[PDB]
């Protein structure tokens, strides 16, 4: 149901928050440019594909960094000490394996170690000192991921890196493949620095002024083990999510419904999403100067923030199908 | 090495957030105005001083607000109850002395006392009621600061109420003073009210809309006993700090690097630096209207947010050369 | 240092107590059977490779086993909850990924989830219910490893999955294919179970009979950040560990000190290992029937029991050269 | 659908481990002499049962003695201090009626009493003094059980002392009286000593040095209210339990799959089992000298390790049909 080769280029490309060029930009860049008019890229790195339009302004953003470590400071013995870019939880680094970018297209292999906390972690390269560690490359300001892949779990899921929010970049670039003749003037936006303060998002908005504005993300998915039916917030296969509000905006009620009646008519599945405490660059785009009316889908994912995010290819497809009818009809809005 | 009569100058004349106007302002347009070309003071009390340029518009911000107390409520005995202005820690005001500010350029003596929290704080400044505490000159919403002169530490450190930021306004002074026939329209700025949001930089940045920006401020150096080597942040005399980043701004890699090489070039000490939690005006110039781009540099110190503050002046001066360096080199990045 | 390609083959087969015939049996009897006169696969599936030879009977145990999952339940949403083959700690399953054996050369991938014990753990496979994951092939007694390739660390050292014992596994294969002439019976086994109670030790000991027993393991190396010096065991790189005592086994005080002098004599590296809890295959060899003087040669390790076990090829070298050095020369003991 | 009769005499024969030869030994020889060629009693208390066969050597253990009690020490005032006789939890000893035995098939009264721990535990037989209860027969050694007898619960379920393992007496006897003419070297043993350390199955394999081993046991049934699904192991009714692994033994996967396929074929009623904590004679049998494939049959029972255990007969009779079957067909194995 998706196109697995291409997500799996953007999926595993690094691109820490800040650190977007070393990788995942370049490769927005090439998938999505022959389906656009005009590709830029602003000053703080974001990726700005410009489908010229017969309508409204409408800004489609899906951020391309992924949280990961930066080093702050190696040890006497080589070992390594790191701080989070993004909000990791320190249990997700014990006896994981991972890729320290020493340049660009370069990485050599860590191991992270030692219920902790930021202060008992470190990450091991198998250096002596810390003049060995300086010789491989590596420096403080350093940065690193996880060595995971792209894999697929049974019939119509898969597991990843990095899906928060690669699963949104495929996602539109997949909408940008698929939107022909459409009746608006379309601003796809790989948003920069989602995870540090939905910084990309907010600088992007300003410059294009939009007239209505779209995030596309993933949403927790905790129908899992244990979870009580009411705290499982959407279900993997169930369909796109279509927020309501989250910690960081209240969707426009018109939006939401209108693409709730337009999922109906198309029999696209899909799901009503509500946060108590998150964000999205949705909350960003609709406080742009005098205000944007925003809204937005969600790809339901398990296991959020690690190495082994989980996503369901029909909740993929969904939300694909269901932004490419939004952008479709949105001049009738 | 450091102009010590202008540094005592610049940090104990009075200006906490949002009354910035009662002492600092002043004594920054004074010691400013005959290096620029034209000085003004914007709506919310930034100092705004700007040296015509041929070249890249660039804005270097300093704040000159200090954090601080403010009277809340006058007890029927004659004592003070107050509240923070930024951060403050109740274990640095207790038995201490305390420059209770009844108008611009008067003050009485008041003394903290009774580990505590704020509603065990009081200040007592010799009254023996509300009545007499008020023909003193003190009202809800006076303010107050610490009774710290600047002091000199052996051969080449200083300690001193509010290093931070005034530390870095004494070195835009100074690199104001060396800046000479540069490639750069430059705006300096005095920010106010960064300890509680940095809400000058926003305001002052939207104005000049720069097309880089520099933030001078304090960073922490924790080069002190009991602290394990990966968490003393910087050292005293190793050099001005260049940011990588912190809780509020990643800094753009390409200028960190190019200030790096700067150094390196020019022969100046500097160390990398990276906070997991901390603010500077950085954080809110970078995400000014489209987008900046910037930069950090930072002064190391010790015992920040309290009337002991200490610095060393090989940093101090590391940090004027690398900006004015990078000043007259921008032009080409 | 070490032939990688040989290590790849010995670390990624699967081999978990009591089913080493799914993998690394085969791997065993194929790199060895070459370099011996006969092989035989024992009731308990050990594998007994017999090197005819010219003096005392000597049996050298490393044990082909490695600690894993099993399949108890499969939930009505098709999760699986699991319990732990071997001393497996909760902490090194969250957020990882495993390869669930469906049948012998086949498996299909897992995802581990949910300060963790084991009510809490559960694997996810993709499944939407009991049914579906039946279909998938699985069921209650299936056996799960964590997805761990061989890779290699800076200079010297590597990270693998099972490094304990396969490491071992390596070192009697290199032993074999080294050992020339040498005057004594030798009998290199691949023993099963030794991570659930040193079982295949116990029983292949009995058969043989040996007049010495030497086992060769993977010791702590904790030289690791945090760590007292005095707790931290070995160091990696330091070269081959004779073991004084564990809990297991106190070493024949003569074949202990014989091995140091051989190290001494040979100039190969070597630190002497003392263990306050653990446990090898020689606490089972020294006591079959009447006694059997031992002695055990272990390769220092980090992380052990996990999926990123880091070794030395420094140290993998020392230890085949003692071992072989002590068949060539224990008719003199 | 079971001989309660048959059953009745041996859940209420007394048997404390080490003191079996008290009353169930008696029972076993002379329930199972008129089915086998041989009957025979080892040095320490094992009844070996021989059916001379044409095949395997197979050994077929069912341990029968129970948990009790031991006197350790009469008080001033007549009551007595105990210590336990294999797992014995103090919660079941509270308000419960004993049964102290003072010779061969004499017994007196007894009461236990005052969550407690071994500490606050006696037992009143309503005695006065120290000597009087002496004088009752009573003195440090002597053995205690409880006073429980065999009832039915329901339709196909049984509440009695000692389930655990004189069900499996049972069976064994009830399968000795089946089998007919199989082609095996049959040897049913009811070993001593199993709720200490499994000891009596261990000299008893020693002599017997069987080709195959079999034990029947009871495995834990926690199909009751407030337990996981996935932590009820096994359900009463559900069928006999073909165990996997346990914390002293994994069956050979051969015999286990074996098993289960004969159960298939002939339809009999059957359940996985998979223990984390407990034990079997199985895990002496497979390590006897040069090892033996086991496996293992158990009977779901509730309560275990009380004077309340809780049985379903037709989990009884899948047993005692499988372990029929097992023998029937094991020269093909
Ligand atoms: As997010
Ligand atoms: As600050
Ligand atoms: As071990
Ligand atoms: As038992
Ligand atoms: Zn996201
Ligand atoms: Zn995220
Ligand atoms: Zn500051
Ligand atoms: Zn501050
Ligand atoms: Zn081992
Ligand atoms: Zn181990
Ligand atoms: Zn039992
Ligand atoms: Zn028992």
């Amino acid at each position: 149901m998706v196109d697995y080769e291409l997500l799996k280029k953007v999926v595993e490309a690094p691109g820490v928050s800040g650190y977007e060029f070393l990788g995942i930009r370049d490769v927005v860049i090439e998938e999505i440019k022959d389906y656009v008019d005009e590709v830029k890229v602003d000053k703080l790195g974001n990726v700005i594909a410009h489908k010229k339009g017969e309508g409204p302004k409408v800004m489609i953003a899906a951020h391309m960094d992924q949280i990961g470590l930066m080093v702050t400071h190696i040890e006497k013995n080589g070992f390594l000490r790191v701080a989070p870019i993004g909000g990791v939880d320190p249990k997700t680094l014990i006896a994981q394996r991972f890729k320290v970018w020493i340049d660009k297209g370069k990485f050599i292999y860590g191991v992270g170690a030692s219920a902790p906390d930021w202060d008992q972690i470190f990450i091991d390269i198998g250096a002596e000192s810390k003049e060995e560690a300086e010789d491989m490359g590596v420096k403080i300001g350093t940065v690193i991921t996880w060595d995971g892949r792209l894999e697929r779990l049974g019939k119509h899921r898969f597991v990843s890196i990095a899906f928060d929010d690669r699963i949104a970049v495929y996602t539109i670039l997949e909408v940008a493949k698929q939107l022909k003749d459409a009746k608006a003037d379309v601003y796809f936006v790989a948003t920069v620095q989602e995870e540090v303060g939905l910084r990309g998002a907010r600088t992007s908005a300003f410059g294009i002024e939009p007239d209505y504005g779209f995030a596309i993300d993933v949403t927790i998915a905790a129908d899992i083990p244990g979870t009580p039916e009411h705290k499982q917030v959407t279900h993997l296969g169930k369909g796109t999510a279509i927020k309501i509000m989250d910690r960081s905006v209240i969707c426009h009620p018109t939006i939401v419904r209108w693409l709730e009646e337009l999922a109906k008519k198309h029999e696209i599945p899909y799901q009503l999403e509500i946060l108590l405490g998150g964000g999205t660059d949705a909350g960003a785009i609709h406080l742009t100067k005098a205000g944007v009316p925003t809204g937005a889908l969600s790809v339901p994912a398990r296991y959020i923030h690690s190495n082994t995010e989980v996503v369901d290819e029909r909740d993929v497809d969904a939300t694909v199908e269901l932004m490419t009818k939004a952008l479709e009809n949105i001049h009738e809005l």
